[PDB]
């Protein structure tokens, strides 16, 4: 087996069934004690419930799932009737995220998208019946952070006000994107330092906060 169905499996036998905060808490254990996987992790964790809380969002956009992890600690905050769309272009991966949300029992807040940010953004208003987005995490390859920015913005998918939370701003980096958003009148950004999942490497989320044109 793969190091993700490990850790879908330690979820399932190590978790209660309906429980998020239970499988947040599997999922940490199980990569700090047995083997590391890129999620986002339970300190930088924190700092994405402390944003979620403020801004309550009724929208969400995920780019990159992984495991599920992030779109767990997202959506088990959600209010209810509130959503998250999140893209993940590995079926694999794609297939492990849509049991780890049934197992968290949070199957009816989160659509699972198996494909491309670049291709499925562009559906999102026609097919998925999107006006704009209230927030988006990135989580996705380094390099696609800002094409993606771009392209949500063309795509009339931003509003004032929208919410771009990014991870391993410093490791492995978006250096791109960063200077980008940091630059640009059209954001107003605020960096929070954290450190790399179940590392003692410094990592960082950055917010950017979508002003208009
Ligand atoms: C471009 N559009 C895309 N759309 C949908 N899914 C996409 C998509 N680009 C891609 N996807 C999916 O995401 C998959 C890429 C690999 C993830 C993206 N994350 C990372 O690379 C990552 C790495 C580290 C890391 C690794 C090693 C170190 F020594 C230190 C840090 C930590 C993290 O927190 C990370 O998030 C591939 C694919 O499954
Ligand atoms: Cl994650
Ligand atoms: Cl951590
Ligand atoms: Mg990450």
């Amino acid at each position: 087996d793969t190091k993700e169905q490990r850790i879908l499996r330690y979820v399932q036998q190590n978790a209660k069934p309906g429980d998020p905060q239970s499988v947040l808490e599997a999922i940490d254990t199980y990569c700090t004690q047995k083997e590391w996987a890129m999620n986002v992790g339970d300190a930088k964790g924190q700092i994405m419930d402390a944003v979620i809380r403020e801004y309550s969002p009724s929208l969400v956009l995920e780019l990159g799932a992984y495991c599920g992890y992030s779109a767990v600690r997202m959506a088990r905050l959600l209010q209810p009737g509130a959503r998250l769309l999140t893209m993940e272009m590995n079926p694999d991966y794609a297939a492990i995220t849509q049991q780890m949300l049934n197992f968290a029992g949070l199957q009816d807040k989160v659509t699972i998208l198996n494909g491309a940010s670049q291709d499925l953004i562009p559906q999102l208003k026609k097919k998925y019946d999107v006006d704009t987005l209230d927030m988006v995490f990135l989580d996705h390859w380094k390099d696609r952070y800002l094409p993606d920015t771009l392209l949500l913005e063309k795509c009339g998918l931003l509003r004032k006000g929208t919410v771009l939370l990014a991870d391993n701003v410093i490791v492995p980096g978006t250096p791109d994107f960063l200077a980008y958003v940091r630059g640009s009148s059209s954001f107003e950004c605020t960096h929070y330092s954290s450190y790399l999942e179940y590392m003692k490497v410094v990592d960082g989320l950055e917010k950017a906060i979508y002003q208009g044109p």
